């Protein structure tokens, strides 16, 4: 919260009813699938989930599931902390090998920030552009606006509804602490979003089939949310959709605050030039090395509290690489100057490489990404 | 029954003239319907900028609609959908009738199937008022609210202007209701706006939208107006008409839960005249002797009402309220007036209830365009 080293999030598991993501899981995740898990399960990046042993059954007993995570495009600016969750969804994709669905809160956005229903729905088809640059199959993923879709669905809106009769408004506005101040569509957005989670919302993928599994990999700061869906999934005949928690990416200033686009000087969006990319780590990448040079090579640095050794931790992809950098950041061996330098290193060609695969995706492209159709994955109806 | 003198006030309408009468005689070139000559349909709001459109050659449509609640319609429900109709071929305009199932699944103990198989079976009475296929669209939010390309983005623009403290304070909700009803009026609103009708209105939105409708639907369209302006969209006008009497007496509350309460459409010949003898409150005196000689009350008898709704010849629904006004008439005679004016009634409605097939009542719920062309220009 207010800590330099981050959240405590062994006390928001716990505060929040949720389960730790421990080496058994993890052993059990790559027993199931062969595969050696991602960094960002080895790291503790995710390190929450809800019946991730219910998914892991299924997949082991060859029953299927679907995964379902969102964006809620607020602009065109992302940043590299949006992408976290995208690319671990990526690599579940590839790994279980089932369909995905993305669902883009254009209304959402609309809903609460001073938009335009064009600029809403805008963003949405522009960050999709850069959520298909994290590679998910074309034949595999459907992402879709709230605008759009809720128009073009036989199955969505009538969820909706569904949920919407068994959330009260006392529910959310102590889940999401809403006012009586507030306008009636943030009231019942929380339904919109909980939806995605019950495969007959999307008939062009499951066909009114209704007992698909859903896993939901998302943020932490998403969970109230589908906290609360699970609560309803019961009381309406449908299964309680699974999920697996990020930790959230660390602010350039500090890990007491996540990257926020709203203060873009915490920010390192994914459309920055590789010289403002180095500038804005040497400037603002707050660091756990000493003052002087002298007083780091005397007592060395701390990787608890170093947000340029935390965004390493995130996408340094070699394990041992990592660890030779940590301990030669501990020991002084490494001033903090090169562990800026070792991350500028990092991230330039990780946002460039992404800047050269979003140009790639072209009108056509996401406008079928963008189109409710069958996944080419075969359900026994 | 109700002042409504004191309602129009209270809810700030105007109250339907002479004028205003003489004006849509002229502008249609057709007899006022009874329900106006009678002060049925008291009330509206902006008649006239709708008028002033009619005239000048501006399109207009019409918007009203069902909540689906039970299978059990009643004559009273009849009403505003007999007005409707008329309006249609009297001004000769497109009209959009909503059939709430989402509404009624939020606030009924029913299953969203049942809910919206209510919408089509009371659909089907609904277009026994003879309602022109090529000019009305006859939708059910559950299914529409899921095929249109306008109907959620107008939802969404109105939710966004709407507060719960406002819809708290004008249809008396509470932090205890569920989200799904706090954001329904938002749903009532929608079709008030033409481009929720893509398909019909060619994308345009400044088209004048006419609602005639029950007094206490007006609530919903007090809120719609208000926010109109806020979206960019013109504010609908509308036609209110008075509650129609419970047999009980118009002082009683009626409903599809209550077979006593009213004359349902389903109901025989026999059941009706049964109903009238045994249930209908009378404004007749206490006993035959200060009948002849203080003469029956009209203002309070419900067989009376009744016929004011339903006696189509003006100097005959004259003559009984002279007759049982001067005693001349005892309420007995009254009723048997009444009977002979509900038996024949309702036997057609369900006579053509029963030509209503499926495929009509499908081609009647698909959106498409109607038999009226719409321009919209721009580069
Ligand atoms: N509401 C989230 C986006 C979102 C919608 N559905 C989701 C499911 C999983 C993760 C995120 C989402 C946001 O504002 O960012
Ligand atoms: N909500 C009204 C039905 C309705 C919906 N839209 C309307 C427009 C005009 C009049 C009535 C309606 C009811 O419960 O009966």
């Amino acid at each position: 919260t207010s800590s330099a080293k981050g959240i405590d999030y062994d006390k928001l598991i716990v505060r929040f009813g949720s389960s730790k993501i421990d080496k058994e899981l993890i052993n059990r995740i790559e027993r199931a699938t062969g595969q050696r898990p991602h960094h960002f399960l080895r790291r503790g990046i995710f390190f929450s989930h809800r019946d991730m042993n219910q998914v892991l059954d299924a997949y082991e007993n060859k029953k299927p599931f679907y995964l379902y995570t969102g964006r809620g495009p607020s602009s065109e600016a992302m940043h590299v902390g949006h992408l976290i969750p995208f690319i671990f969804t990526k690599w579940l994709q590839d790994v279980f090998n089932v369909p995905l669905v993305i669902q883009m809160t254009d209304d959402e956005k609309y809903l609460w920030k001073d938009l335009t229903l064009d600029q809403a729905y805008s963003y949405a088809v522009e960050n999709a552009k850069d959520i298909i640059a994290c590679g998910f199959d074309i034949n595999k993923t459907f992402i879709f606006s709230d605008l759009d879709y809720m128009g073009m669905s036989s199955g969505f809106y009538k969820n909706v509804v569904k949920i919407q009769k068994h959330v009260t408004f006392n529910q959310v506005k102590g889940i999401f602490g809403f006012t009586d101040s507030d306008c009636i569509g943030k009231i019942s957005f929380p339904a919109i979003q909980a939806a995605p989670s019950f495969s007959n919302s999307f008939p062009q993928i499951f066909r009114d089939r209704t007992d698909i599994q859903c896993l939901i990999p998302c943020a932490i700061d998403q969970d109230p949310y589908f906290r609360m869906t699970r609560d309803v999934a019961p009381r309406i005949g449908y299964p309680k959709p699974a999920l697996l928690h990020s930790t959230f990416f660390p602010a350039l200033q500090g890990a007491q605050t996540k990257m926020s686009a709203s203060d873009p000087n915490s920010s390192i969006f994914l459309t920055d030039t590789a010289k403002q990319i180095k500038t804005k780590v040497n400037k603002h990448a707050f660091s756990g090395g000493r003052d002087t040079i002298e007083e780091h090579r005397q007592f060395g640095g701390n990787c608890d509290v170093d947000v340029s050794f935390m965004y390493l931790t995130f996408f340094l992809e070699d394990d041992d690489k990592l660890e030779q950098i940590r301990k030669d950041y501990t020991s002084g061996a490494m001033l903090t100057g090169e562990l800026k330098k070792a991350l500028i290193e990092v991230l330039q060609p990780l946002i460039a490489e992404h800047q050269a695969r979003r140009k790639e995706v072209t009108d056509e492209i996401v406008k079928e990404f963008m189109t409710p159709r069958k996944l080419s994955f075969d359900f026994q109806h």
